[PDB]
């Protein structure tokens, strides 16, 4: 009998084997679906934009990695905002002055791990690109943006305005820091690797272990505690097929009801993201030449929600594409998932509902503009970049010109409607609130609702997505849920 | 006949007249109602910069003398009374009587500007003036700053903080704020040290910084001085000149572009008697309507304040010697909309035998208006600050009390054992309820800060920037007066919104943007 049984061994996953193990006398088990460290979940197909009369959406691979260290290079924490926006809504200690103890935890800045907001001991390594090696096309972008008076905020984990910088990254994933040589000669740490866990065992509504399928055949394996770390779209999943869930869903698919939690897939957030490009000109080919540039900025389409986009601008001499990709990193629309079946082997029905508030919309256009007024500067104009819009994931030629995308703005919502993308940012499947709250599905601990010996402590249980790539909010989150449970 | 005269030797008024002056062809008269500071001369209560609230302490002398307001907002079950309210008479205005700090804000503040119609008032706009104006002598090199301008920028040493003021910033530092160092070209929520204008240990004024004895020299400038302007000189709807009083005679000064600098509460009032106001209000004073403009004397902004003060205990006392120290710019929380809408001030004063934090509504929902009392160009103008009318400046200030009490109970700050109470802002003082037992009585909190409440000195808005095609707008982008010619207004009045800032530096920057709008 296990004390901890481990459902996925991704980001957050990881976190955990290493600090539940830590102590001597937990015996803990890691179970990881994929390979030892064709890396994702084969033919998983989401819905992403909302449904829209003149639009056809289709079914759209999501990955979603399938190894020990999981989704795990950018390493960004969001902002404040965010974190005392997790109190507002129930999350309570999650607060910015609550996580920060966390972010120091996770991380070594090799820049600044000296500086009081930073962490110099964590196992997970954290650095920039000198501003010094900048290309001198990144130089002239930094002109430009400069020209729109914004400066350079050096560093985006401990320092919130508006403003460009060198992206964070984490370059030498989450299983070298967390699951070391050192972590995994642990004599009470057990690491299955290429074993899936198919379903919860139950005894009346405490959760007693798991059901594994390794290599040919299924094992039982019993566990005081099993935590949910399979990522936002499968941890949830998971619960609905166990009977954790809204009730009338699960009884229309035959599944017995543990406890009706109506929150359960419901509150999917995600980034909404497109890309431009260009075709690299002679004086910008050889510029590039000599992750370079991320920019936070405010939309204005709310008041509300200040620094709500985010964008990359970069060259490159290989593709021989100049690009400004960027994303909502603030946005108001969100999705939700349901089961297809009760068949463990299939993935849910996942439906993201991009842009179904209009904000988010609003939001893709101001970036839009954003990207002609810095490219129309002087330090850019120069370059004479014809910049066409492209889909952000497969940046490549194709659209239609930005220029003249503007002013059409009837056919810019149809084209934005029909290519939005995400950033792999799934998140809030699970979510974190207060024992009265009917739509929450975790307490501040990770405790799930209405049954006993089971947690989520992965990136379903964020209330709402920060503004931020998620995997260091993931490391985060991870981090302060181990710390509750050691109690 | 002069091409421009200047209404103001003020804050403003000083960079318009050296600005406009620069061009020998340009005939310039700057008239300022008070007395002269020339740079060998300037009176020892105004030179002092170390002590910039001794001007306070000379009564009248420097002032508007019995200019009197009424602060808060009518609410039922509080009187209110009329309070003195400090303007500057004398040459270089507020910045000859001002507390010496010298900041700009946001980015934000500007691009609301913009979005209210102030086209080019955006933070990619207003930049180049702000760097313009000033030489920062910390951070002057580097991009989102000027290292040749007249004003002279600086902040303390952080290693020259006293134990106290870095006790505070510990306490800050487990609050989760960092220190942003420059709250000049940093726009995130933090401490600094605050930057101020000063030379060495003298008050460096607007008039120092831009009517020096090199540009008084200038034959193509004329500077009145004890002088005061009663009235605009009007020919239909085109203003032509000036009536001034100078000692008991009056003189006429025929001009071709006159511009108001007189200050946010005077400017709209000489606007009024000229017949460029709300119809219905003029009709009523039975003043010729000269324009039909219902935005002259409204959108007043100011940023509500309130004190919190304790006797420095003896561990106090003495932390408080070794070494403008510490600012910090917060959230309340109230309204996402608002980051960064409070501004508190932590310090201690061995004279008074004080410890303090004061701090103010930096970003405020409330707004007033001003009208004339009569039509009599000696009378002030009936002014309501109407603060706290917006329910969300009450929750503000709530919300910087709690903020004060969270930092007070950090192990750095508890251990001085200090009893916190509240007090006016301008006056800090005993008297005042304990902090701890009024944030337990709610209905108690409000009526003392309804009672209470402050001003910063940071009157604005009262002739706004606005667009062509509306109704509430008072000025177009330059300056000029819609409605009639020969007319600008180019001092704080014209601010679309006080920004997040005191507004001395916003104001050098707007008159740096307007003098080259009018050169342009
Ligand atoms: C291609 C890609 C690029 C990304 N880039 C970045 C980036 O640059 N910066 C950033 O901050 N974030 C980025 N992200 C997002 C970040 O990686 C994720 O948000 C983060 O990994 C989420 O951590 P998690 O622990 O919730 O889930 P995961 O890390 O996805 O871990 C879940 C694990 O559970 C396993 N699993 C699932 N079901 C079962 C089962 N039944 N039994 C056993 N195991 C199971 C999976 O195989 C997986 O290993 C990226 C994601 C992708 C997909
Ligand atoms: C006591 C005090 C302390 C302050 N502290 C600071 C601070 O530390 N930092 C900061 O940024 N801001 C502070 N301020 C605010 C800042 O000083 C003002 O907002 C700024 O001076 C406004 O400039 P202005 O040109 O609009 O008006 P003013 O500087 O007030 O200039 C108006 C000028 O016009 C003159 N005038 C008026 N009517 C007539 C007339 N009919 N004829 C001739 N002349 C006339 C006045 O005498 C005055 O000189 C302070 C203000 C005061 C009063």
């Amino acid at each position: 009998i296990f004390d901890y049984v481990i459902v996925g061994g991704g980001t957050a996953g990881s976190v955990l084997a290493n600090r539940l193990s830590a102590r001597p006398e937990n015996r803990v088990l890691l179970i990881e679906a994929g390979i030892d460290t064709k890396f994702f979940w084969p033919n998983l197909t989401i819905h992403r934009a909302a449904e829209h009369p003149g639009i056809t959406r289709e079914p759209q691979f999501y990955e979603q990695g399938r190894l020990l260290g999981g989704g795990s290079v950018v390493s960004n924490r969001g902002l404040p905002r965010d974190y005392d926006e997790w109190q507002a809504l129930g999350a309570d200690g999650w607060d910015w002055q609550g996580v920060l103890p966390y972010f120091i935890k996770t991380e070594r800045d090799a820049d600044y791990g000296d500086d009081p907001l930073h962490g110099n001991a964590g196992p997970i390594p954290i650095g920039r690109v000198d501003s010094r090696h900048w290309s001198d096309f990144t130089v002239a972008a930094t002109q430009a943006l400069e020209a729109a008076g914004l400066p350079n905020i050096h560093d985006q984990n401990a320092r919130f305005d508006d403003g460009y910088f060198p992206p964070a990254f984490t370059l030498k994933s989450a299983a070298r820091g967390y699951l070391d040589a050192s972590v995994r000669v642990r004599p009470n740490l057990s690491l299955w690797t290429e074993s899936r866990v198919l379903k919860l065992l139950t005894t009346g509504n405490a959760i007693t272990g798991v059901s594994v399928l390794r290599g040919r055949e299924t094992l039982q394996v019993q566990a005081r505690e099993v935590i949910l770390t399979a990522g936002a779209l499968q941890s949830p999943a998971i619960l609905l097929r166990t009977g954790i869930g809204p009730a009338a869903d699960l009884h229309a698919l035959g599944i017995p009801v543990l406890a009706d939690r109506p929150g359960v897939g419901r509150n999917l957030w995600e980034h909404s993201s497109i890309g431009v490009v260009a075709p690299l000109t002679e004086q910008a080919r050889a510029d590039a030449s000599t992750h370079q540039l991320g920019i936070r900025a405010s939309s204005g389409v709310d008041p509300a929600t200040p620094s709500d986009l985010f964008l990359h601008i970069g060259a490159d001499p290989v593709s021989g594409l100049a690009s400004a990709v960027f994303w909502v990193n603030k946005p108001s629309s969100t999705g939700w998932l349901k089961l297809k079946d009760a068949d463990p082997f299939s993935y849910p029905d996942v439906d993201f509902n991009l842009l179904s508030d209009p904000r988010d919309l609003g939001r893709l256009k101001a970036g839009l503009r954003l990207i002609t007024h810095y490219f129309a500067a002087p330090s850019l104009a120069k370059y004479g970049l014809a910049l066409a819009l492209s889909r952000f994931a497969a940046p490549q030629p194709g659209g239609p010109l930005l220029n003249d995308l503007l002013q059409d703005e009837a056919a810019l919502e149809r084209y934005l409607r029909t290519n939005v993308g995400g950033t792999w940012h799934a998140s809030g499947t699970a979510r974190i609130g207060r024992a009265d709250d009917s739509q929450a599905v975790v307490d501040k601990a990770g405790r799930v609702y209405g049954v006993t010996g089971l947690r989520v402590a992965d990136a379903s249980i964020m209330p709402t997505v920060p503004t931020a790539n998620t995997n260091l909010p993931t490391l985060m989150l991870a981090e302060k849920i181990a710390d509750a449970i050691l109690t």
